[PDB]
């Protein structure tokens, strides 16, 4: 560093946009070499994504074949006195969805003269997604047809749920009206599929099956996820999950006048909440949970609990590391950010809702059922039209609730506004939770998924206190593994994770705004969006490299809602069941054989 | 249709992986014409990212020039009785970082015979990002050198923080002890830059400036953000932000034997929290927040609060819509998911920590300062080595806190474990919060950012109750627009938003784990991480398309931490101050003209 | 084939223009690899001719 050399050295502004092809970073990759690999990888993902080919998003035929759009979403639009849509008005809504243009959509007629309720984001599915699977490129199953047998059965489930809102889950085994609901529901031959939970003999046990799914763990122990019942800690604030829930004994839209005013977009009945907050203990509380939440609220609570319990510290490669722990990759930050991103901001649900299916809501179905039994000529199945057991119970509730008008067969709603003003199929809640939780299950892994949820609880009947949960004979509680790998009879994390999506998705059904299918196949769609993200990300992570040493490369091995086992590997290969596959996951019914 | 046609019709299975070039979707784009445009946009984003070029991430010089690595991070590795790293253990740590290989890193030596504290993710900055700005491709400034005049002014700010931990923010204007600090700090000619707050004259006002930043609104009204004091609603559960904070008058690593055990990676003294939970109202509370948080906790609280008040219902295109609201794009779902994704999983902070800078923590410098005044030779500025006003206070604190041992000048830590086992520069908390709130300000917009935060409150000094906040002469509370569109005097959303990132960032300093630089520059790193993601996403959004009709295309118009106005448009175009720029944002000091 | 899975299976029209990346053909080449090789060869001819 000679006298002259020193005297000659110069400097310049070091700026954010300055470029340095040479720098002293402690990194086995050069500056330009790191950028290139990141570049190639991004191209690969875009090509790979395109190679999947367009999804078979096919309308079920109802819109072309049912008279005056009675099978279609048109809430907040102009209707006649029977709630049939002004056809021009619906035509203008189609122009809106078609166009994906915000100014066109603003021309869609409202059903009241002013302050009418807004369409919830009819442009929402049309965006070109930077990463993950594009808005129109995750499959969901076709919804059942308006006139179908299985739709009647689903509407019957929702009426039953409405009738049982206030009955604590604790007393389902011994309650008379829940037994009646069960017998009634088993009488429907078309009520299978849709992750419906039955016992070993094929019946619907009131305590363990009614209103639940058959996803692994959902029908073991209590209806309510341990995660919806535990204390969680946020920023050192210790929070008991007592919520200002919906008030017992109130229903809405129990008369043609209140129902029709809603269908047109007019001001709702005042929704009312309790004064003293309570734990979740009945169908109305699940309805409340799904009404008062906001995207990842429930999933955020659940990951906070999982951290607090220190279970995620044992997951992934660092589960075997004596000297290190992950944070930004295969540690806490990664887990919590990947969880939130996992649902692709609910955009697949929006594409399916508007561009594809445009399905009517259960409160709209109940309108037709009301007017079929009393003005209209829609050939709904005899299984619901002549179901006097259910229909007598339904009209009594409406009478008590509507100020004494008899023979009204509308779906009593748990909130004054009824459903959100967007189509019924699929549920956005179901996409969101389906995804968030898939992500959690993936990072936890199958094995740690079998670990016992420590100190299980259930709410008392008033929801003022929690009681310890202890397995008995009926419960369906299997083996789990404790902090010591020491086997116990108890609830598993995997099982309790499935219940969170199950409680939220089926909560929307208790609320009166969704059929089972919207939540069940909705959760599938979310599970697929999450898996697509996980797959894209995995290969670029440091811990995805195959290296020399005791610690092996990262992979995600876990179990889907359907129960089939999936294992995700870095190089876009995955195991599905006993099958090896390559490329981007589309669903559990599909596999491009690996070779 | 015909008998024959009907009879010949065939079906096949409808699977998730079936392909349909034709389908009856109600969409102006065909199935192939949608996939292509999406493909084209991904390519374009990838090419634009490549085009920015490799960032000038340049090591300080300390690692080449300071002897026995005394300016570098090596917590949890072996040391001698003076905290000097075993040089062979440090080489192995660099092999670990260089290799980005999990199994190499499992061979970095531990400073204790068994059970030692683990390295926090030295691989974490090596990931190849699917989107946004790649892991190594966000700029942060170089950290000040070990021997710089400004590093010592920063250490001195951290020592003062330690000494002022139990003093209620509301009493800062009148407190004698708080005066001492303010005077001592203005004494450093070097204490400028780093978003340091000062009044109309170049003075550090004890009440409105000390331990604050000069970001718009930060120095107005109360220290603590409204968002960290309001109730929030999660899933129907109403939460009062009363936290089991850290216990008063209780410091850690106040002796050489405790501090060294820690630097060697051994079991920490037990950190104690209060039995009855309190609201935030002093430095030790902000330290607690910053220790007890988890990634987007604070930001989640804040967006929940903004939703509750209905302020996001007014923002963006749908703010002008009579017939529609947004949700998945330019509404609630977009806002909350983009908020969380904005920090790129903290990975920019991680690359800078390990691959670039490898900066020691404030507690490690404290140990240098201690062995300098008493066993060592590193030439630290005399403006700290001879700062007897500050040095007396420090040994008093330590002496009142260890067994009564005199003349230790170690930094008194707020938690038993000291800092996390990762380097100091920048702060992960800062990039995280820097990003989240940037997203929040972008979606809110500048105009709505000027709106009055309703019913402002502060804690009482006990931490047990809230009191209405009332503006008075010397609050620097400015103008805000109310719910009727008339101008009031009161706190703005933007100011209160900024306080959130300030509270958490500076929170880590009150904790004793970061200098100002880590937080202030780190916050700017998070801000760019966030803007880069917003830019990439914007062009592809439905409301970003140019349409005919009264409602205009979407854009993000707001103001940076540094106070410079930014406007992001769909075409990867953006306005920075008065300049029209093109391409991807790197910082407010750089613009490729349009 | 459980009761639930059977009840959930769906069909769609099988048309001349339907596309299937997986099909049960007794063929050592996959559908896409067959199209790819044919594609690469057509380009080779065009290049070779030019
Ligand atoms: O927001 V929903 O699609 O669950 O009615
Ligand atoms: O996790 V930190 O870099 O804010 O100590």
């Amino acid at each position: 560093q000679t006298v002259n050399e020193l005297a000659d050295m110069q400097t310049r502004p070091l700026l954010s946009g300055s470029v340095c092809r040479v720098r002293d970073t402690v990194d086995f990759l050069s500056p330009t070499k790191r950028a290139k690999i990141t570049f190639k990888r991004r191209i690969g993902i875009a090509v790979g994504e395109l190679a999947v080919g367009p999804t078979c998003h096919l309308n079920n035929g109802d819109e072309a074949n049912i008279p005056l759009f009675d099978g279609q979403f048109h809430k907040s639009l102009p209707h006649d006195d029977m709630g049939r849509v002004n056809p021009e008005a619906y035509q203008l809504l189609l122009d809106c969805i078609e166009s994906n243009d915000i100014n066109v959509c603003d021309q869609v007629p409202s059903g009241v003269e002013s302050d009418g309720r807004k369409l919830v984001n009819p442009l929402g599915g049309g965006g070109h997604q930077v990463d993950g699977a594009d808005s129109d490129n995750i499959f969901i199953k076709q919804p059942d047809n308006l006139l179908s047998e299985r739709l009647a059965a689903q509407q019957a489930e929702v009426y039953w749920m409405a009738l049982l809102r206030d009955i604590p889950f604790s007393q389902f085994g011994t309650n008379n009206t829940v037994q009646m609901a069960v017998v009634n529901l088993q009488g429907f031959d078309a009520f299978n599929g849709l992750s419906i939970s039955r016992d070993a003999d094929g019946n619907i046990d009131p305590m363990q099956d009614l209103f639940r799914t058959d996803w692994p763990g959902v029908s073991s122990g209590p209806m309510v996820s341990q995660f919806m019942l535990a204390n969680f800690d946020i920023d050192g604030i210790v929070v008991e999950p007592k919520a200002k829930t919906l008030v017992p004994e109130m229903e809405y839209m129990t008369g043609v006048d209140t129902w029709l005013n809603i269908q047109n977009g007019g001001p709702p009945e005042d929704t009312l909440f309790v004064d003293e907050p309570l734990f979740i203990r009945n169908g109305r509380d699940l309805a409340a949970l799904s009404f008062n939440d906001v995207l990842y609220t429930e999933a955020f609570r659940t990951i906070l609990i999982m951290f607090n319990e220190s279970i995620l510290a044992e997951a992934g490669p660092y589960g075997s590391s004596t000297r290190q722990e992950g944070f930004t990759t295969l540690g806490t930050s990664h887990y919590i950010h990947a969880m939130a991103a996992g649902s692709s901001s609910t955009r697949h649900a929006w594409y399916a809702k508007w561009q594809v299916h445009r399905v009517l809501r259960p409160e709209a179905y109940g309108g037709l059922l009301h007017f079929v039994i009393n003005i209209d000529d829609v050939p709904l199945p005899a299984s619901i039209v002549s179901n006097t057991e259910l229909l007598n119970a339904v009209e009594s509730l409406n009478q008590a609730q509507n100020g004494g008008t008899n023979q009204v067969f509308l779906l009593p709603m748990a909130v004054g506004e009824g459903s959100p003003v967007h189509p019924a199929y699929p549920s956005g809640h179901a996409i969101n939770l389906g995804a968030y939780l898939t992500v959690l299950k993936a990072f936890l892994g199958f094995e740690l998924g079998q670990r016992c949820f420590p100190s299980p609880m259930i709410s008392n009947d008033a929801g003022t206190d929690r009681i310890p949960f202890v397995p008995s004979d009926g419960d369906r509680v299997g083996t789990c593994i404790n902090e010591d790998g020491e086997e116990e009879v108890g609830l598993t994390y995997e099982g309790e994770l499935n219940k969170v999506t199950s409680n939220v998705a089926i909560g929307r059904s208790h609320l009166g705004v969704h059929w089972r299918m919207d939540g069940v196949f909705g959760a599938e769609m979310g599970e697929a969006g999450a898996i697509r993200r996980l797959q894209q990300e995995l290969g670029g992570l440091p811990e995805a490299r195959d290296t020399e040493g005791p610690i092996p490369p990262a992979s995600y091995k876990f179990r889907l809602y359907s129960g089939t086992m999936i294992e995700l590997f870095p190089d876009n290969r995955y195991m599905l069941g006993d099958q090896m596959c390559k490329g981007f996951f589309t669903g559990d019914d599909f596999c491009v054989p690996a070779d």
